[PDB]
């Protein structure tokens, strides 16, 4: 069941390339590497990105893949960062999400390998609503791997939060492999 | 010069409507009347969204319109929201902006008349980072037109900051009108 190739629109021009549909707007960009810039999404769908419709598709590892693969992401190397794995735990239960590379508005991540290992992706701000300010990641590259919501800004699954008081965690709920 | 009709998407279905094309996906959702509930911006782009794959045109005032015309809003009753005329002066100039309604966070809106009159958009964060956490609108309805960048949150026209000491505001630079 891949999704309907008539809707889809991939181009590149020199440094910039875009993968997108109805409702997925998907930015890679070269700078001294390709890489992942953003996406955008409308709505989440499950079905598979045509090949005929995906760039830079020989050889691809679906685990660097950031967008899941189960989940629209291209199957393409363009959907790639340095220092992460396929973001199958991220937020993707919400609707019209925002992917970048940015620090979420008050916080700040280290990298170091006093880290904890990929879990779900956490928002920001606490079940209460208090703002957990310090990040860590084992081997991320920054800036950091970042998810806006309606309600909230999340991390990527490599980053994890840094707390010394007693704390509720808003986690995401779902699984893009199920 | 229409928008390309060949790759748009418009439909509504019982109480959800979208129009949607590569880098737009504009929802509108009914609960007692019709409203624009949220749209998602790939890029800006300047074009006329063709009637053709226009849902409720018939009679439709230019000025009522959130998402500008001139921009490739709709000319739709759908892009409509109560208390709120076309937000030309948004902080369109960006790229990957989500458009709802909901608080920014930290933030409180009032509706009174001892307020100014519609301006460019405002960031919440001062040039130099502070938040302006008190907001009021002359006659704009709650929750309050809000716009996501990268790099803040902004509220619609309507809607004015409330400061007490001097601040430096970081205003949208850009006008769909040109």
């Amino acid at each position: 069941d891949e999704c309907d190739g008539a809707i889809i629109g991939t181009a590149v021009k020199g440094h910039v390339a875009v993968h997108s549909d109805l409702s997925y707007w998907i930015e890679s960009r070269y700078n001294d590497t390709w890489k992942l810039e953003r996406a955008v999404f409308g709505e989440v769908k499950s079905c598979t990105w045509p090949e005929t419709h995906t760039l830079w598709g020989d050889d691809v590892e679906e685990s660097e893949l950031i967008i899941p693969h189960t989940i629209a992401g291209p199957k393409s190397k363009h959907n790639r960062r340095e220092g992460y794995k396929t973001q199958n735990q991220g937020p993707w239960d919400e609707n019209g999400i925002v992917l970048d590379f940015d620090y979420c508005p008050g916080t700040k991540v280290t990298i170091t390998e006093d880290c904890s290992k990929r879990g779900p992706s956490v928002r920001t701000t606490t079940d209460s609503g208090k703002l957990i300010t310090d990040w860590c990641c084992r081997s991320c590259s920054l800036p950091p791997l970042r998810f806006r919501t309606e309600n909230g800004c999340w991390y990527g699954m490599e980053i994890r939060p840094v707390m010394h008081d007693e704390t509720t965690l808003v986690r995401s709920q779902v699984d893009a492999f199920k």
